[PDB]
């Protein structure tokens, strides 16, 4: 079929099966959160009258498991089989012989109960609020054992029959009752929690992001796709616009995670990214300078001298953006249209002697990129430029003056703006968390009308530990 999506996100058979490494950390998080309530009554027992009896505290003294796996079924489920988990418990078992007076005072008896469980849950995803729900519905437990110890093996007769034919199997009951809805809450927080990083990621100060979904997930053999919205939003207004079309075949999926990105997505953010005036730089004396020298030149080079020429360190250029920069993406790379205002003073002593131009430009990019190194890298394809409307503001002008000041802004204000354009979206990645991920060899392909991100990742299996620890 066909979806209307801004941003599109599709984690594949592959990237559940390192997910599923992890499977056991999550089973043993829904057992030591389930509560397991006292068992008390008061029964007939054979022979020797009503018995009084509980068994209390129960607690998860041990827990391992064997195995997972993990299988998509096409428009169904994630289903994860896990094979024997053996869950020891430790309780106390009080109970005293009430019609039966002389046969003693009440006991108390350490126990354990030993169990072994095969578990199936399959996990439906749907859309609620905007947001991936989680429902396991279908969550089968299977009992291979349930066998109750005392410690220092007492029966007065009428223990181990009474655990398994009044006790076990409604124990059971309430095992699966707590374990599946733990299961259930667990999945919920995990799967609320990578949406809100993903917002996060996408956020900054006045600048976020509306990623609501467009409809219920999607499953297949294969893979599972969400599709966002991927509105920005700037102080709390957003225009909710029209969604552009989105093809599934787009797609392959023999990498563990793809993000398809409109180009209605990067309109949006040039657009709250203009309005928040954040298009910008401003470079004083020395930053100037060690501008030059970054890119290999030196305002002390005889070339500068007309320009700059004797006060280097008084030397002030703005670039600014006019109105909201023009973004396509296309097969060759993403173009960038922009139309910028760059104003430049190089004073002298004398005010009529010091070189002030400004020059309204448009300079259209097209821009290549790559990650690699935990960095953004950048690259320019091609770009041109097409000056609308020179001036100078003093007497202290000329063709040569103009074409140097025209050089400058291609040659080091270009490759300048584009390093400083790269370091600032790798800070915003390393801020939210992006480097601790292990992204292994990403590819940025860019195609008419769309961006696309394509990798694998590692997992840093103590990073589920710690946010599992942090559950508290
Ligand atoms: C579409 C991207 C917009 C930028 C591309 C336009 C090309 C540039 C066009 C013209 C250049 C002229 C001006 C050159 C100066 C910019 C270069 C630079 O020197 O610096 C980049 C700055 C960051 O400088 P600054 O914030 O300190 O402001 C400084 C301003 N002053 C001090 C007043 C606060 O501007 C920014 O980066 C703006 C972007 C910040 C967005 C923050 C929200 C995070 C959201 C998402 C993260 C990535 C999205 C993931 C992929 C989804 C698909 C869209
Ligand atoms: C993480 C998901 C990866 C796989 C899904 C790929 C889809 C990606 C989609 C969108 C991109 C969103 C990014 C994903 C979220 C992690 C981002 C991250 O890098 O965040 C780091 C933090 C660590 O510190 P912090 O929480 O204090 O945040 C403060 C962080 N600072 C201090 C660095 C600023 O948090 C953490 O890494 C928490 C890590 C543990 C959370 C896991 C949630 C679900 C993941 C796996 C489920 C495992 C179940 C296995 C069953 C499989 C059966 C199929
Ligand atoms: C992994 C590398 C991350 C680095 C990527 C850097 C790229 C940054 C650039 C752009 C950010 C893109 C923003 C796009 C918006 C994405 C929206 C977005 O966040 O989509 C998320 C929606 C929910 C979900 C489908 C997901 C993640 C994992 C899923 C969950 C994994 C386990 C969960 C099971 C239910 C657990 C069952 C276990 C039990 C023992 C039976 C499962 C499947 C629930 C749903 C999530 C992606
Ligand atoms: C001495 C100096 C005097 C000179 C004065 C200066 C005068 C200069 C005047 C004007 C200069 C203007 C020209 C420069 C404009 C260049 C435009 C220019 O460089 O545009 C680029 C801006 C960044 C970006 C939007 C882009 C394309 C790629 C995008 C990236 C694709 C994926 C990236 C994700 C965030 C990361 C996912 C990777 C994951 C972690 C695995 C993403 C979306 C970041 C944004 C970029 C185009
Ligand atoms: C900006 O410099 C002007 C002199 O420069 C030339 O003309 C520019 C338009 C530009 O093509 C540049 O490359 C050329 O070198 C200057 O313009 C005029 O004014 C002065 C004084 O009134 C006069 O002597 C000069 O000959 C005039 N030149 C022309 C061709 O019109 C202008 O004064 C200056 N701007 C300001 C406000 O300082
Ligand atoms: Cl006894």
């Amino acid at each position: 079929t066909s979806h209307e999506a801004g941003i599109v996100c599709r984690i594949t058979k592959p990237a559940l099966l390192v997910l599923n490494h992890e499977t056991a950390k999550v089973i043993q998080t829904a057992f030591q959160r389930a509560s397991y309530p006292d068992i008390t009554g008061e029964k007939a027992m054979m022979l020797l009258g009503q018995v009084k009896y509980g068994l209390h505290n129960i607690q998860i003294s041990h827990l391992s498991i064997a195995s997972s796996q993990v299988e998509l079924v096409e428009a169904k489920s994630i289903d994860v089989s896990i094979q024997d988990v053996s869950v020891v418990f430790k309780g106390t078992l009080k109970y005293g012989y009430t019609t039966a007076w002389w046969l003693g005072i009440d006991q108390s008896i350490d126990f354990e109960i030993d169990s072994a469980i095969d578990l199936q849950i399959n996990t439906q995803l749907t859309a609620d609020s905007g947001r991936v729900r989680t429902d396991a519905p279908d969550c089968y437990l299977s009992f291979h054992k349930l066998l109750l110890h005392l410690q220092g093996e007492r029966e007065p007769g009428w223990i181990k029959q009474l655990f398994t034919n009044f006790i076990s199997f409604t124990l059971k009951l309430v095992l699966k009752g707590q374990i599946c809805k733990e299961i259930n809450v667990i999945s919920n927080i995990m799967a609320d929690f990578v949406q809100t990083r993903a917002a996060s990621i996408l956020s900054d100060g006045d600048i976020g992001v509306d990623i609501s979904l467009t409809g219920d997930p999607v499953i297949t053999a294969s893979y599972l796709e969400s599709h966002h919205k991927g509105h920005f939003i700037y102080k709390d207004v957003s225009e909710d616009l029209p969604l552009p079309t989105f093809s599934p075949t787009l797609l392959g999926d023999s990498r563990m995670l793809y993000f398809w990105f409109s180009e209605r997505v990067f309109h949006s953010l040039a657009k709250v990214a203009f309005q928040d005036g954040r298009l910008m730089l401003s470079l004083m004396g020395d930053e100037f300078k060690a501008v030059l020298e970054t890119w290999g030149f030196n305002t002390n080079q005889e070339i500068f001298q007309e320009v700059v020429g004797g006060f280097p360190s008084q030397a002030q250029v703005t670039v600014h953006c006019l109105k909201m920069p023009k973004i396509s993406c296309q097969n060759k790379g993403v173009v960038v249209d922009s139309s910028v205002m760059v104003k430049f003073l190089f004073p002298r002593p004398d005010q009529q002697h010091s070189v002030a131009y400004t020059f309204e430009e448009d300079i259209v990019t097209t821009v290549q990129a790559s990650y690699s190194k935990k960095k953004l890298f950048l690259s320019l394809l091609d770009f041109q430029i097409t000056p609308k409307t020179v001036s100078n503001l003093t007497e202290s002008s000329s063709e040569s003056i103009q074409s140097f000041l025209q050089s400058m802004i291609t040659a080091v204000g270009i490759p300048e703006v584009m390093s400083r354009l790269e370091v600032v979206f790798t800070a915003l990645m390393n801020s939210k968390g992006v480097s601790l991920f292990d992204i292994i060899n990403p590819e940025i392909i860019t195609r008419d009308g769309f961006l696309l991100l394509q990798m694998d990742f590692g997992f840093p299996e103590h990073l589920l530990v710690d946010f599992l620890q942090s559950l508290s």
